[PDB]
């Protein structure tokens, strides 16, 4: 069997590759995890800093004014360092602007790591599985990962997914047995980071349309998760799927928005009585779900194969 991991930027291929190593294999050992301690610190800090830059692009204040010596150490040390972070994050002006993340870059992950703060900053820290799942690391070119599965010889290309990588597709078409194309959900209200004046959705639709129809999948099993929607069903709440559809006429519920985001997408599908999409929904760094979600993945090629 060979799978095609396509999606968009930070759409979550690399997450669902992760999640196969843990359903299918033993999951990470504590050396393995250990070896992702210096992303995970480099992650934090990285997504600390984007907070900082921004409040000073958006002109917003700090709680209390002693955010200048925290702040200002942060920059210079680019142990303590726990600390001034822990201020930061607590901070009423930093809170106030991490919720306007969408008018910016933040890692996703970035809640999630400064609010476990101190158990990172352990000195015999050693990462969990859920901390490995959670690190952000740009994939550029194609990575191939083996593995068997209820006796067949899984063959998983992912690549990365970026207007500057989507050329590399090409030579892994021919033969491919089907492709899982994971969508953010929770990028209907962002824009594209290689151009600001581009819904990162509406890319994804644009991504998925191309790829849907492409004549070299006539045969290949088309697989939809409708990733992040951890993420979607808390910002549904703050924020309306207008951004992204005008025509939304419906509620702004984390059900009926993302009941509305899959017809979407399937709907772009040509060879439209001749193929089917099967549409999920996924939490990339939930390993119940990944397996269920995927249980069913294999269950579908069992039957169209
Ligand atoms: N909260 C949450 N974060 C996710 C999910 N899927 C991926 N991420 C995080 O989003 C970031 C980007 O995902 P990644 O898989 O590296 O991107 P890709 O390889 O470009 O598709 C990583 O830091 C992931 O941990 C999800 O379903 N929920
Ligand atoms: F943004 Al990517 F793999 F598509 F890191
Ligand atoms: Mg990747």
């Amino acid at each position: 069997v060979k799978l095609l991991l396509l999606g968009a930027g930070e759409s979550g291929k690399s997450t669902i590759v992760k999640q196969m190593k843990i359903c299918h294999e033993a999951g990470y050992s504590e050396e393995e995890c250990k070896q992702y301690k210096a992303v995970v610190y480099s992650n934090t800090i990285q997504s600390i800093i984007a907070i900082i830059r921004a409040m000073g692009r958006l002109k917003i204040d700090f709680g209390d004014a002693a955010r200048a010596d925290d702040a200002r150490q942060l920059f210079v040390l680019a142990a303590e360092l726990a600390g001034v972070i822990k201020r930061l994050w607590k901070d009423s002006g930093v809170q106030a602007c991490f919720n306007r993340s969408r008018e910016y870059q933040l890692n996703d992950s970035a809640a999630y790591y400064l609010n476990d703060l101190d158990r990172i900053a352990q000195p015999n820290y050693i990462p969990t599985q859920q901390d490995v799942l959670r690190t952000r690391v740009k994939t550029t070119g194609i990575v191939e990962t083996h593995f068997t599965f209820k006796d067949l010889h899984f063959k998983m290309f992912d690549v990365g997914g970026q207007r500057s990588e989507r050329k590399k597709w090409i030579h892994c078409f021919e033969g491919v047995t089907a492709i899982i194309f994971c969508v953010a959900l929770s990028d209907y209200d962002l824009v594209l980071a290689e151009d600001e004046e581009m819904n990162r959705m509406h890319e994804s639709m644009k991504l998925f349309d191309s790829i849907c129809n492409n004549k070299w999948f006539t045969d290949t099993s088309i697989i939809l998760f409708l990733n992040k929607k951890d993420l979607f069903e808390e910002k549904i709440k703050k924020s309306p799927l207008t951004i992204c559809y005008p025509e939304y006429a419906g509620s702004n519920t984390y059900e009926e928005a993302a009941a509305y985001i899959q017809c979407q997408f399937e709907d772009l599908n040509k060879r439209k009585d001749t193929k089917e999409i099967y549409t999920h929904f996924t939490c990339a760094t939930d390993t119940k779900n990944v397996c269920f979600v995927f249980d069913a993945v294999t269950d579908v090629i069992i039957k169209n194969n």
